[PDB]
């Protein structure tokens, strides 16, 4: 009846409209609706597809299937193509219902195999949730090829190790998969000892597979407690796609994509993974568990790009995000970014989002990546409601003396029109200050360049932080230290939000590069070092990384034994453990290491309630967190000045003193040993200590309010009672 068509699709356009619901939420009120009406009597139904290309078969019986599409002309519909890729007209009106009769193949596509994927989370570490990406994209890619149906269940959201067995259960999936991170080698091998000894007692019958960073690192592991498990050690999507066919007998294992596994001579084989076509196939990620994430005060997440186009950093391996940018296409960005944004008022989550990518910015063979964010940016300036967004970027993405002036003009109008249309707290992998040390860790740029980067950035009125490894472990003496600190207390670099006015890209661009009356006119006056994201961090050697290479081959040219637990590095961790070549550097990184851990309860307690305070202590507060990060800084500085003094430092360190009453602060000149380091550090935690004076004495006037369990009274009382303790 075509009156009941027209209704059936309306309505079913206004149902699929709620892209935060279930599935079976959706089969839900598609069932209500075509109960409706007595004029209509099905067997089953099935709901398959995403926004927009939602779709619903109702199934009479297998000789009588009706298809309905109300986002989507019907003939784009991939399941039917794979079932009779010439079913269709290709010259008509766009069809948006079709009865499909006596189609008897057709049943056996619509019998859609069912794919469990689990986040998982050590919720202790983790209690503030963001939309996981990992198994949300997995799963609308899935949806929108119509290859399975998906279940989506996160640890993020408090649900436990015996709830997802629950689960498991009751769903009955034939591919099960974890998502393994940092940090949660235990938990998957908990999960997995449970998934397979209900297979043992045949409860349940799945292929299981994981994925992420961890076990396509270090598979071995895996392999010896779950010999038929199988490691996706790339991308998931074209996995997923091709465990699918596995189950249908229509692939071999090893023509799967993208995994690792055993085989039957018990030999570990590798099949390639094809890279994914990100720019069209991976749809809005799947929002299952946003409302639970919104209930959690969680995050709205996107990655509008895959990959990392330079790729040389020596730190950062290479070999699970890949060597290669793939953009999503600019239509498709603003899709997705409007999909989660509409979601998220939905759940009143605040319009902030977290872009995922390595490399918002990118770069394109045709060099037109400048332009694609502009369109982006022009898209975002088109809503009705404005957005912030944060994203990272490198240094070299701001300013490059290596490209032309028109380039690098160009690129300051891009990063304006990033302000303009939200870009909030930008993350900028500065990662040094010490032209040696870039180097060592392969980034390409300079001490100066950062310093511009900044410059330009912070001037856009964009809320900077940035990477910073002070200490790493092929460092030799104490010249890139010095460097490092020099940089950090530079204050030409950040600058004012300024007024554009009347000016000219290129006329901002060369006044800042150039006019020194007007970098001090308009400076913020701080030092570089308050946008540091970490103080006093040291590198931490991944697995598969350029920089572990380096130190091996250190190593050897050197005779010496760097890498510990016998070279062989930590699974859970995805990485080394490594000693300093330069022993005073390795004992300046472990005091530090030391610091950091001296002050955490205290630092952690003033932090958590900054959150929550009311405006007057809030600012209160947080002058209590930068007077630590300067006493941090300068920790440092005084270590390195009781190693090698000079006349400089001596002065920028008697000023801070003096600034704080601290002048007066059994050290020997010159001596690395670790414990003379501590003595000197001993003395320098006097200054800490008088800033937790200044806080015990705001808290006992009631200047500062305490939590309900008094935890600043106790952290306090505990760090007095510790200090010049080291361990
Ligand atoms: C958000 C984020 C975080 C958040 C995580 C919060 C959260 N609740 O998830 C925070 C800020 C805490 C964080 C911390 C760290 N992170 Co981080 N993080 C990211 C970021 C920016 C986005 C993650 C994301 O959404 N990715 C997008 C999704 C789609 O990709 P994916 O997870 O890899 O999933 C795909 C595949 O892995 C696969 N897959 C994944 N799961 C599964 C499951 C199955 C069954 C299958 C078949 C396949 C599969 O299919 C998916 C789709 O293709 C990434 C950058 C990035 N773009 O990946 C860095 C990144 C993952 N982080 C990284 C690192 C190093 C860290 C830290 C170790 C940093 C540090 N030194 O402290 C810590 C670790 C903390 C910890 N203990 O867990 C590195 C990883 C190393 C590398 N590959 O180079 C990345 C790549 C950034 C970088 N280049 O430095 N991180
Ligand atoms: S650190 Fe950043 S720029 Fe360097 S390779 Fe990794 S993602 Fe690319």
């Amino acid at each position: 009846s075509t009156k009941s068509i027209e209704y059936y699709l309306k309505e079913l356009k206004e149902i699929f409209s709620q892209i935060w619901l279930k599935p079976s939420e959706i089969e839900k009120r598609c069932e209500e609706l075509f109960k409706r009406s007595k004029e209509f009597d099905y067997k089953r139904i099935l709901v398959s597809g995403e926004t927009d290309n939602t779709t619903l078969y109702v199934i009479e019986d297998s000789s009588k299937i009706h298809v309905f599409s109300p986002n989507r002309d019907l003939r784009e519909n991939p399941l039917l193509m794979r079932w009779h890729p010439s079913w269709y007209e290709i010259e008509s009106k766009e069809i948006y219902y079709k009865c499909f009769l006596s189609c008897e193949e057709l049943y056996e596509h619509l019998e859609l195999p069912t794919v469990t994927l689990v986040n998982l989370c050590v919720i202790e570490n983790f209690p503030i949730p963001r939309l996981n990406l990992s198994t949300g994209t997995l799963s609308s890619y899935l949806r929108k090829e119509q290859l399975a149906k998906v279940e989506l269940i996160d640890m993020q959201v408090g649900t436990t190790i015996n709830q997802i067995i629950k689960n498991l259960l009751d769903s009955q999936p034939d591919i099960i998969g974890l998502s393994v991170n940092f940090g949660q080698k235990k938990l998957a091998f908990e999960i997995l000892d449970l998934i397979y000894s209900h297979i043992e007692n045949g409860d349940l019958s799945s292929i299981i597979t994981v994925g992420n960073v961890i076990p396509s690192f270090s598979p071995e592991q895996f392999f010896e407690r779950y010999p038929s498990l199988l490691i996706c050690d790339k991308e998931g999507e074209y996995t997923l796609r091709d465990l699918i066919k596995m189950l249908k007998k229509e692939l071999k294992l090893d023509e799967v994509n993208g995994i690792s596994y055993v085989d039957e001579s018990g030999e570990v084989k590798h099949n390639v993974a094809e890279t994914v076509n990100f720019k069209e196939e991976v749809p809005t990620p799947s929002l299952d568990i946003l409302g639970e994430i919104s209930k959690f005060r969680g995050a709205l997440t996107l990655e509008t790009s895959r990959g990392c186009d330079y790729s040389r950093c020596t730190f950062c391996p290479r070999d699970h995000k890949l060597r290669s940018w793939r953009p999503l296409s600019v239509e498709q960005t603003l899709k997705q970014l409007d999909d989660i944004l509409r979601a998220g008022k939905h759940f009143n989550i605040k319009p902030h989002i977290y872009m995922a990518d390595e490399e918002f910015i990118g770069e394109l063979p045709n060099g037109t990546e400048a332009q694609r964010i502009i369109d982006i940016c022009e898209g975002l300036l088109k809503r009705e409601e404005k957005i912030k967004f944060d994203f990272a970027a490198r240094a070299d993405s701001v300013y490059e003396p290596k490209r032309t002036k028109e380039w690098n003009v160009e690129r300051l109008k891009m990063w304006h029109y990033c302000a303009l249309a939200g870009a909030d707290r930008i993350f900028i992998g500065v990662e040094s200050g010490s032209n040696q040390q870039l180097k060592r860790y392969g980034k390409g740029t300079t001490s100066e360049q950062n310093i511009i980067a900044l410059r330009l950035v912070s001037a856009l009125g964009i809320n900077l932080r940035i990477g910073f490894i002070m200490f790493d472990q092929l460092m030799k003496g104490l010249d890139n230290l010095k460097e490092n600190l020099d940089f950090l207390e530079r204050t030409d670099a950040l600058m004012k939000p300024i007024d554009i006015g009347d000016m000219t890209y290129e006329e901002l661009y060369d006044k800042l590069l150039n006019d020194k009356e007007f970098i001090e006119k308009h400076k913020t006056g701080k030092p570089v070092y308050t946008i540091v994201s970490y103080m006093l961090a040291s590198m931490e050697i991944l697995m598969n990384t350029p920089y572990s290479r380096m130190v091996q081959l250190t190593e050897r040219k050197e005779e010496v034994n760097l890498i510990m637990n016998d070279g062989k590095p930590d699974m859970n961790m995805g990485r080394y453990a490594t000693s300093f070549v330069d022993k005073t550097n390795g004992n300046l990184s472990e005091a530090c290491q030391m610091w950091i851990d001296s002050n955490f309860g205290v630092m952690y307690t003033i932090k958590s309630l900054h959150k929550v305070a009311n405006p007057r202590e809030k600012k209160k507060l947080y002058s209590y967190m930068e007077t630590h990060r300067e006493i941090s800084h300068f920790l440092l500085k005084y270590l390195v000045y009781n190693l090698s003094p000079d006349k400089e430092s001596q002065i920028i360190l008697s000023d801070f003193l003096r600034m704080h009453s601290m002048e007066h602060i059994k050290i020997n000149v010159g001596d690395g040993s670790k414990e003379n380091i501590l003595n000197v550090m001993t003395n320098w935690q006097l200054i800490m200590e008088k800033l937790l004076r200044d806080v015990e004495a705001d808290l006992n006037k009631g200047i500062i309010t305490d939590s309900e369990d008094h935890r600043l009274h106790n952290t306090l009382k505990r760090w007095f009672s510790d200090m010049g303790n080291w361990s």
